[PDB]
């Protein structure tokens, strides 16, 4: 085991950092091993984890009560893994998002817990040269800086191990005021970035469409590459849960055509993963669940390369499915029905590793979202996983 070797030989850490190491290391190593990553990449992932992530995770979990209301996960776990399924018998891609913390979180020196994420990004930039911080600095400055109701967090980072190299993504969650909505801030920032037809399409949809007006933008994500190559993803939530609504948002009210076959496949997967009745009418709503993160969630890639924006829909399994085992088996049934299930048992072993002792069959929580994108006639799927350090304190 790569983690066992590194733990045998790296210098021992203090109580909190060591707990985080002996918890996150085995988890990330297990996921990468089930995704068949090369040994060297496993070593790199865990050495990054040991030097830059573990020291900045804060105090170790000690109760079912989290020391923050972090927006990363519903139980406020500050880590979220994700397992992207790749077509054509290829290996899955492993990514993990982290919200680092410091004893200054909440003080007037860092009231929204932003400095550790900044430092992490700068450290990575110093080590990996391919990272570009021009747009990070722009959007940080416009959304979190000295000018700038809270979702519990305002920034976090994501490491994508792309089999060969590492990419970084940054998420800004604007703080809203009665006069400046999150969407207001994100639109003004993007318009200042120096790109804009796709943004205008999203603005028209959100402002004047009957189903677009039910979306509330809340997050912006960028990649730390050259700004011409970076994606601009705007995340939007709605109280609506009918698949008729999800389909219309996927089509942006019809701006996107040539999506009929993939949306049929999407309806199949939606009912399969959520455990719905196969004859469920697309007009029907999911049974109501009141929660800060309930409802349908979507992202709109509004990057200048695109002309028309692209949409990714997130099936919220933690809120509308019956249990993680049912949801995972439904997703895997869809994937294997389309020849994309070479790593189904690897995914299940990862789930069992992440799952609270004996709860895959009884509860939701491990899988947070199944993200769906319509690539031509097929689907692109991503499973988002929550380690549940507090909902399931071991
Ligand atoms: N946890 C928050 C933010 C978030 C993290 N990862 C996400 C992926 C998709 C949508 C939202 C998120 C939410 O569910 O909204």
């Amino acid at each position: 085991s790569v983690w066992k070797t590194l733990n045998k030989w790296l210098p021992p850490l203090s109580r909190d950092k060591d707990w985080w190491w002996k918890t996150l290391g085995p988890q990330i190593n297990t996921l990468l091993t089930e995704a068949d990553y090369d040994l060297n990449e496993r070593y790199e992932a865990l050495l990054l984890l040991y030097r830059w992530v573990v020291p900045e995770m804060g105090p170790r979990p000690r109760s079912s009560v989290a020391p923050s209301k972090s927006f990363m996960t519903d139980d406020h776990s500050p880590i979220e893994y994700s397992w992207k399924w790749i077509s054509g018998n290829k290996k899955p891609e492993i990514r993990y998002a982290v919200e680092l913390v410091s004893p200054l979180a909440g003080s007037k020196q860092d009231p929204f817990n932003q400095i550790p994420t900044r430092n992490l990004v700068y450290n990575l930039a110093k080590i990996i040269p391919e990272l570009d911080l021009t747009w990070f600095e722009h959007f940080w400055h416009e959304l979190l800086g000295p000018g700038s109701l809270t979702k519990g967090s305002t920034v976090f980072a994501a490491l994508e191990m792309l089999h060969g190299h590492l990419s970084v993504k940054v998420y800004f969650i604007p703080v809203e005021t009665p006069d400046f909505s999150a969407w207001h801030q994100i639109k003004h920032a993007i318009e200042a970035s120096g790109c804009l037809e796709a943004l205008n399409h999203v603005d028209a949809y959100l402002s004047s469409h009957d189903d677009g007006r039910q979306l509330r933008p809340f997050m912006l994500a960028i990649d730390l590459v050259e700004p011409a190559a970076s994606r601009l993803k705007i995340y939007a939530r709605s109280n609506q849960t009918s698949f008729r609504f999800v389909r219309d948002v996927m089509t942006i009210g019809g701006l996107r055509t040539d999506l009929d076959r993939s949306i049929e496949k999407f309806s199949d997967l939606w009912k399969r993963a959520l455990g719905l009745d196969p004859d469920t009418p697309p007009e029907d709503e999911l049974p109501k669940v009141d929660h800060l993160t309930s409802g349908a969630v979507f992202n709109f890639d509004v990057a200048p390369k695109s002309q028309i924006p692209e949409v990714k829909a997130y099936i919220p399994v933690r809120h509308y499915a019956n249990n993680d085992l049912q949801a995972a088996l439904g997703l895997i049934g869809y994937l294997e029905d389309h020849g994309h299930g070479g790593y189904s048992q690897s995914y299940l072993r990862g789930l069992d590793m992440l799952a609270p002792s004996g709860q895959l069959d009884q509860a939701t929580g491990v899988q947070t979202y199944f993200a769906v994108a319509c690539q031509g006639e097929d689907l692109s799927l991503t499973s988002y996983l929550n380690p549940q350090f507090y909902a399931a304190f071991q």
